[PDB]
């Protein structure tokens, strides 16, 4: 069947930013026939997902439950209530839950209707590698049906894709055991080969039968007659497709692939892109493969047959891929260094803590993050991306000399320190205090990121190169500003000394001992690397858990 079927009626709306104008161009890209032929090798691994999957125990759970999982800026209901009534857990929110529940007992066929909507993305063009990307589309139901699929899917989504997949699931991974993770996959090998697969459009290439086969893999779950009959009714109502509508309630049209704005988008693209990669990989008789899979994000490392041997194989995985409706975007290229892969848009590099050793880590070209974080210190921005960046490219040379410095330097003048920010992990919300950020990094990267030194020559010089092309002032200028930011939080003394101590020891003329924080212990990181939640409406505020008095 087609992706999405156009009525006319356009996709309204609500370094470049994505608009609504490119979504014409979004359009014709995504809008295709699926052609999809199993096999045996499909139908085997298949088999053995099912069997993982008949371990897993999900909870109901309550609409208070559900109601506090919701963002406060998610959009609000057509039936006249918002995100702020759903926390708080109004009686005209809460009733139309209730009410919206008792439908999916009730109805099993009838389509609910979503949103269509283009996403505001902020990227840098620069005309030396051809012009502007479209802007994504976003489909999702309204808040009164999000709340019901917390209801009944946020333990199968939290808890299931980990005993499916196991160790390939890679949303289970904090930045620093995504590179343990890869480091010891690729040392395992006798002569390791590995790749990324970039599926061209994933959300569209997942075909109804696609659907099925993830409920399927849901029904092994040990569930409540109520979650199995709004599991069942969700899939055919909402999850194999349904009717489009845009901003101004026009019908835009159909969709008959994956809506990007549902809680299992995540959980479904990893456990299809995960069924189809294991079943090519058999295909292709690929030697000893190790798979991480986030969504539609794909990286293989395997045991090397040859440099002829493996660009065979590649093409034989790309053919069977191609077979089960996962077509390539760019053709995938087998890599014999590590840092060669960029896969979920980072490469593992490497540099040494304070006393020589090696200590490896993620990184990403610095342009995208710097770009956005010039775009939300020139407006205020729901989502902070600069954070997010902070946090996850913790250990890395532009996040600890540009990002920290520059951000810490605001927040000084601002008096905003205390002030909790709202930043994306995983496709999940997360309230969290710059102030926290030493206890954090300490947590996912250790107490070496405050640390590292020793960077290679090529990312030094890609950081560098990325500060010319975009005006950012050179690193010697950053060293200088944050030796003043550093001098002014010291001043202040508690968490925001510990900012000072820990973030910018690296600037410092002579460096500084740098002990464990006694207070990272207790802060609660328990719904932090478990799951992937995009466009799930996921939120969560972070928690210090049982605070010292003199911490
Ligand atoms: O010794 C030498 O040889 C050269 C010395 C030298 C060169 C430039 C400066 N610049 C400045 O002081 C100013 N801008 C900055 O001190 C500045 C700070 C952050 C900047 C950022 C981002 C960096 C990441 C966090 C968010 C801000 C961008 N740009 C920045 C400029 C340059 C800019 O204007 N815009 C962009 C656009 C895209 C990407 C980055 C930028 C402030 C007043 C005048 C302009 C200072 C010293
Ligand atoms: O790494 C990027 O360039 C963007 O990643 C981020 C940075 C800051 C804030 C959030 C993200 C993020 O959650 N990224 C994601 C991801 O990362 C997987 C990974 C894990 C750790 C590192 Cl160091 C790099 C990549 C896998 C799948 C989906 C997403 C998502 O966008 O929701």
């Amino acid at each position: 069947s087609m992706s999405y079927t156009w009525t006319g009626a356009l996709i309204t709306p609500c370094v470049y930013a994505t608009t609504s104008r490119s979504a014409s161009l979004r359009q014709k890209k995504v809008t295709f026939d699926r052609l999809q032929v199993l096999d045996d090798h499909y139908r085997d691994v298949l088999k053995e997902m099912k069997a993982k999957a008949s371990t897993v125990k999900a909870k109901l759970l309550s609409v208070e439950e559900a109601c506090k999982l919701t963002p406060p800026h998610s959009a609000r209901s057509k039936f006249g209530y918002g995100a702020k009534d759903v926390r708080n857990l109004s009686s005209k929110a809460v009733n139309h839950i209730r009410s919206v529940w008792k439908d999916l007992l009730e109805d099993t066929e009838t389509p609910i209707d979503t949103t269509i909507m283009a996403k505001n993305e902020v990227f840098c063009v620069q005309p030396e590698k051809g012009g502007r990307k479209p802007a994504r589309l976003i489909v999702f139901p309204d808040l009164g049906v999000r709340v019901c699929e917390k209801m009944a899917l946020y333990d199968v989504v939290s808890t299931l894709p980990q005993a499916v997949m196991g160790s390939s699931y890679g949303f289970q991974y904090s930045p620093g055991q995504r590179v343990e993770f890869l480091v010891n996959a690729w040392k395992a090998k006798k002569c390791p080969m590995g790749f990324a697969y970039d599926t061209r459009c994933f959300d569209s290439t997942v075909t109804e039968n696609d659907i099925r086969v993830e409920e399927s893999i849901y029904q092994c779950c040990d569930l409540a007659p109520e979650a199995r009959q709004a599991i069942r009714s969700l899939t055919e109502r909402l999850y194999i497709g349904g009717p489009l509508t845009n901003s101004k309630g026009q019908n835009c049209g159909y969709r008959r692939c994956r809506a990007s704005g549902v809680l299992t988008t995540s959980c479904g693209n990893t456990l299809t892109c995960y069924l189809k990669a294991a079943a090519a990989c058999r295909a292709a008789k690929l030697q000893d493969c190790t798979m991480l899979v986030c969504g539609d994000d794909l990286v293989v490392i395997c045991e090397s047959a040859g440099t002829q041997e493996d660009e065979a194989s590649l093409r034989a995985f790309t053919e069977a891929m191609t077979r089960y409706s996962a077509p390539p975007g760019d053709p995938p290229k087998p890599e014999y260094d590590l840092e060669l892969i960029t896969s979920c848009s980072s490469n593992v590099s490497v540099a040494h803590d304070a006393s020589g050793k090696r200590v490896y880590y993620l990184t990403r070209d610095p342009t995208t993050p710097l770009a956005r974080a010039a775009w939300e210190t020139a407006r205020h921005t729901p989502v902070n991306s600069w954070l997010g960046n902070i946090i996850m490219y913790a250990p890395t040379l532009w996040a600890r000399m540009i990002l920290m410095t520059h951000f810490f330097s605001i927040l000084l003048a601002q008096e905003q320190l205390e002030k909790a920010l709202d930043c994306q992990i995983y496709g999940a919300c997360y309230s969290i205090e710059p102030l926290d950020l030493p206890q954090i990094i300490q947590r996912l990267h250790g107490l070496s990121a405050f640390s590292l030194h020793s960077y290679s020559p090529g990312e030094i010089n890609r950081v560098a190169s990325c500060l010319r092309k975009l005006g950012v002032p050179p690193l010697r200028v950053w060293r200088h500003r944050a030796r003043s930011v550093r001098a002014r939080l010291l001043s202040q003394g508690g968490r925001a000394a510990t900012c000072g101590k820990y973030l910018f020891n690296w600037a410092v003329r002579t460096k500084l001992k740098l002990t464990p924080i006694p207070a990272a212990s207790q802060l609660d990181l328990s719904s932090w690397f478990v799951a992937g939640y995009s466009g799930g409406d996921i939120y969560h505020s972070l928690s210090r858990a049982r605070p010292r008095w003199f911490m």
